[PDB]
């Protein structure tokens, strides 16, 4: 069996960037009160072989889009977030609604987000005919906040991203003038632990949490 | 070769950690609007590749980190050294600044691996002082320290170059750690080949202006 409150297990969740920076605070929040005693460890699905570890047990979830988690294991999906324009509060140019126009008139700091849902971006927006000014490319998203409150560039972001950023940073948001496809975030377990107690009870958890 | 900061259209590709992106690009990104208006910069991280083959043959023109494989071809900048310290909210309800080593021991931390850099030996070293954190929660690198902080009442082991980064945002307060670490030095690295590279030169300079305390 699994109690919640007094087990002293420790869980290990895949994730990428952005979802490990939406998740955790407020998964690390109700832990609080419902399992003061187990472990929580977060790592990258690239960052190593997802499949092969969670079939064993050493992952006991995945989230994000993970289109390769398709024979032997379960999906729940969450919700889904859009991208929108990212840019800082007192930008001398950047209006919202952004307009298509605009977008492409101003500067931009690129995430490649590589093998992720977000890697996609980048060719959407290029077969579109949609030209724009890299000044910046960076891998991921750790350095997107800081950038933007110090320059005068915009960013393509994941709303759930500018979600956790819009105040720290003292940013504005503005809805994509581009059309770009959803990003769905789904909940990804393994079926030899889809009746696991404990596997179950933290799955229940988040999407109790998460789901839309 | 010839490098003209006002018209040049180059692409300068940088090593550099999540940290030191975090750290850097911000004040770069700033003075290139400035000076540069036309270059384009790309950062990567030291660990993907072959680094060494990647600065020797131009592909990677500069390294910033730790980076103690770089030795015997490489040139090398001090920018600067820093420690690490404990970050805690700012409204947390125990933790005190300075934290002692017995309330470092008594409070829920958060984590970071840091593999294969610098800020992943902080662990071991903590061990092999007796001290045995209860780590609640962990993750592989500092992306979301700042937010878990802010919600939560765990504390985390940072560098001192981070915890600036997001004090003010998170509304979160560093104090001195209670713990005996060393320092991290912050280098600038750039292969022999690239010494008389007026770009590299000048990108070169730029960093150590903005950068080196």
């Amino acid at each position: 069996s699994f109690d919640p409150f007094a087990s002293t297990r420790t869980f290990n969740l895949a994730m990428t960037d952005i979802g490990e920076m939406y998740f955790m605070p407020p998964l690390m929040e109700a832990l609080a009160q419902r399992a003061p005693h187990i472990q929580i460890s977060t790592l990258r699905p690239n960052a190593g072989n997802l499949k092969e570890d969670m079939e064993s047990g050493a992952v006991d979830l995945a989230l994000g889009l993970l289109p390769e988690l398709q024979t032997g294991f379960f999906q729940r999906r969450l919700f889904r977030h859009r991208y929108v324009c990212m840019f800082r509060k007192d930008h001398p140019s950047a209006k919202s609604p952004m307009s298509l126009k605009q977008f492409t008139e101003l500067e931009h700091v690129g995430v490649v987000a590589l093998n992720t849902g977000h890697g996609e971006v980048d060719g959407l927006l290029e077969r579109a005919g949609i030209k724009r000014r890299m000044r910046l490319v960076v891998p991921h998203f750790i350095a997107i906040g800081p950038i933007l409150h110090s320059t005068d560039l915009i960013a393509t972001v994941p709303q759930r991203f500018a979600v956790r950023c819009e105040v720290p940073f003292g940013l504005t948001t503005s809805p994509h003038p581009a059309k770009l496809p959803d990003i769905a975030i789904n909940l990804f377990w393994h079926a030899k632990y889809n009746r696991d107690p404990g596997n179950m009870w933290l799955r229940q958890l988040f999407v109790e949490l998460f789901s839309e």
